[PDB]
Formats: structure tokens, sequence, C-alpha cells
């Protein structure tokens, strides 16, 4: 089950495995893109940030996005993502974390990560096309778990290892 901790690196994860990210310090936690539609990258954000600009490297280059994080106590992990390369990034799904924990899956034709507000998180996904082959650069140290024990991925988002 719990494979790991590997260090950061760029790789090309299989398919059908979560990979569970454990970052340390707020910003640019993992990042990927199959270089056509879909450029994806989470951002880790401090507890208790109203409305300000912030500057973060992303695939290379900077970018400024705009980020809050109305929890006093939580984390807040914040994909961003745009469908072309010269697009403007948008942000998704996040999830109100305490154990600071995130993990990604490609899986049937999307990207899925995780969602909600722990202790009950959910999940959701985005389309992507050539899903299979896309590379990831971690950040941050991570873990391996196949889909078939996702309970055990769920288990740690909620409550930590
Ligand atoms: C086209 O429909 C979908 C998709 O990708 O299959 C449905 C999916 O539930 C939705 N996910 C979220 C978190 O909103 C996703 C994003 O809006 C879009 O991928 C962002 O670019 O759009």
């Amino acid at each position: 089950v719990l494979d790991g901790p590997y260090q950061p690196t760029t790789f090309n994860p299989p398919v059908d495995y979560w990979m569970l990210l454990a970052p340390t310090a707020a910003g640019v936690v993992v990042e990927g893109t199959n270089n056509t539609d879909r450029w994806l990258a989470t951002i880790l954000v401090e507890p208790n940030v109203t409305s300000e600009t912030r500057s973060y490297t992303l695939f290379g280059t900077q970018e400024q996005i705009t980020i809050a994080n109305a929890s006093q106590t939580q984390w807040k992990f914040i994909d961003v993502v745009k469908t072309t390369q010269n697009g403007s990034y948008s942000q998704y799904g996040p999830l109100q974390s305490t154990p600071k924990l995130y993990a990604v899956m490609k899986h049937n034709g999307k990207i899925y990560t995780y969602n909600g507000e722990t202790p009950n998180v959910t999940t959701k996904y985005y389309s992507t096309t050539n899903y299979d082959s896309v590379n990831m650069t971690a950040f941050c140290d991570f873990y391996i778990i196949p889909r078939e024990e996702e309970s055990t991925c769920t288990e740690y988002i909620n409550n930590g290892l």
C-alpha cells in the first residue's frame, strides 16, 4: 500500500494510482500537463488570507494569481488550470485541510484530485486528453497508493499519516 516517501522529481506515474503529496510549506505542490489541452498545478495556501495577488512559478514561468483562504485554521489546496497553452489560469475545487496532505490520480480520461473539507473529503476530476502519458512534477515528498486501496488514501487525506 504505502509506497514511499519518494523525493521531488518529474516522472510519468502509472494510471489508477494515487500520488499522495506531503508538502511542508505554502506554495506550488505539484504540476502536470499534456502540452495540448490541460495544464494543472496545485497551490497550497496558508490559513486565513484575505484576497491578495501572489507570484508563483508555474511550468517554469512567473504567474500572478489572486488567492484567498477564508478559513481561520485550515489550509487550502487550490487547483489552478488552463486548457490552452496561452490561456489564463482558473481556480477550481478547493480542499480545506488540517493534515496538509493532497493526492492526484490519472484515471479514465481524467485527472482526479481531492476536494471538500477534512475530515469528510470527496474527489473531483478534470477531463484530460492523453491522460495516461501526463508527466507530473512533485515539489515535495510523495507516496504511491493503488486505486484499489483508495479507502486508505482517503483516510490519510482526512486524518494524516
Ligand atoms: C467538462 O466538464 C468537466 C470535465 O472536465 O469533465 C466536468 C468536471 O466535473 C469539472 N470539474 C470541476 C472540478 O469543476 C471540469 C472542470 O470544470 C474543467 O475541466 C476545468 O477546466 O469540467
